[PDB]
């Protein structure tokens, strides 16, 4: 904890955050992602520059087209596993809830707004009122159980139902509402508080399926969330951590996590402050 | 402006907001609201103790059932007209948009959140994304054009289309997001700023149909919003104002406007500060 604060201060005074982030870009390797570019998958992708690698993509089980824009990002050293996905499209919200069910997910972490700078970045895939939301394509319904609104985030409790079996599960929907795309949270403090609420629910624990983390692309803010959570686990287990090394290993699972130098710098501060807790 | 400032300070120091609000209750008259209680209309009312008066209710034209829980609130001395309405129910959002169309409304002012204290207070009657919302019972579709999110309110630009005529209109939807039910806005400043944005759009001006103001019941926050706007209009025209008499007059058009003493106190404060800002 003392060492990463020393490193951050070196990068600040010498103003080397952009060269550092550019060095991580160059050391990130490309892996095959041929399935994302199948013709019949082009309406399942939000962005043409954001595809899951063939070796780590989440597959819809027992589906004729198993493809969803989702990556299982796994860190064995930390016992941490997350699914990072794009903001679902109107036609993939059914696949998204099918994924949440098959993986036994307990929480969805949403870091984006439905509309950002006059572009819809995500479909309304949960209901805002008491009307049930139906996904006939995959046989799931979503109903709103509870809503707790705060100034920079909201938590929803949703009832996800498998209409075919009648079975039901409660999904915690943690929605960060003041985090701009390609930008940073307002405060490391506000961010850390949000992370700790997601942790306190147990939704990141190994006795559950991987949590679903998404923004609009599931890359920038989503990578920052997972990078900070993971490196708080590693320090907590007593491990010495190289953040650049942790982030490079994570990028083997999904391309281009952490999208700006500022996002990388913010990840350092949040890791340093979260350690003091 | 100095006189209402004297009055506020007297009521604040002597803590007399409740004797005042109770005295206004007693000077408020009840008028028939029999149509709201017709058997076919009771699934169109959110709350059974919240009804529009027969003499000021907005009528849905060219419909088999003309009823909607909405009141035309008029202050002729201010050249101001509002429609105060409940938060529409799932089966009445088609009626709400038919009313917006027929009344040539340009803005909807929304003062509630969809869920407050774990209770649904209003149906999702506009779309949050790029999927179009359809109301086939009345032949209208709503599409989201634009969204500007600010710290205490959001503005949505919506395209309201009459599907059978194909004609289209742009509705300004001003959604104040930080005003709890039976409560008060966080800061007079943020509220006053929000009101001033609604005015800047011209949606309250005489060359448009009346704006639609709603909360969940369309009475407490809706009444606070309308009282403050009206009394700033009356002051800038140079009229001497008894706010209590303006509120009693507004209550002839819809029952129980402004629901708490703190809301009544907040109307005074916003009026006093909005005047000093205008000057």
């Amino acid at each position: 904890p003392t060492t990463i604060e020393r490193e951050f201060e070196e990068l600040d005074t010498q103003r080397r955050w952009q060269p550092l982030y550019l060095e991580i870009r160059n050391e990130s390797h490309d892996y095959p992602h041929r399935v994302a570019k199948f013709p019949e998958n082009r309406n399942r992708n939000r962005y043409r520059d954001v595809s899951p690698y063939d070796h780590s993509r989440v597959k819809l089980q027992n589906a004729e087209n198993d493809y969803i824009n989702a990556s299982l990002v796994d860190i064995e050293e930390a016992q941490r596993s997350y699914i990072l996905t794009q903001g679902p499209l109107p036609n993939t919200c059914c696949h998204f809830w099918l994924m949440v069910w098959q993986q036994k997910t307990k929480a969805v972490v949403m870091l984006n707004r439905i509309v950002e700078k006059e572009s819809v970045k995500c479909a309304q895939y949960w209901p805002t009122d008491d009307q049930e939301m139906l996904f006939k394509e995959t046989g799931f319904s979503v109903k709103l159980l509870s809503e707790d609104v705060k100034s920079y985030y909201t938590v929803h409790l949703l009832q996800l139902e498998n209409i075919n079996s009648g079975e039901t599960r409660t999904i915690s929907h943690f929605h960060y509402t003041t985090w701009p795309d390609f930008g940073v949270p307002e405060s490391p403090a506000s961010f850390l508080n949000f992370l700790f609420k997601v942790r306190e629910s147990g939704s990141l624990n190994p006795d559950h399926g991987p949590a679903v983390i998404h923004g609009s692309a599931g890359i920038g803010r989503s990578g920052t969330f997972s990078l900070v959570d993971t490196c708080l686990v590693l320090m907590e287990k007593g491990d010495d951590i190289n953040i650049k090394q942790v982030l490079l290993n994570m990028r083997k699972y999904r391309m281009g996590l952490i999208q700006t130098p500022d996002q990388l710098r913010f990840s350092y501060m949040a890791i340093i402050e979260g350690a003091k807790c």
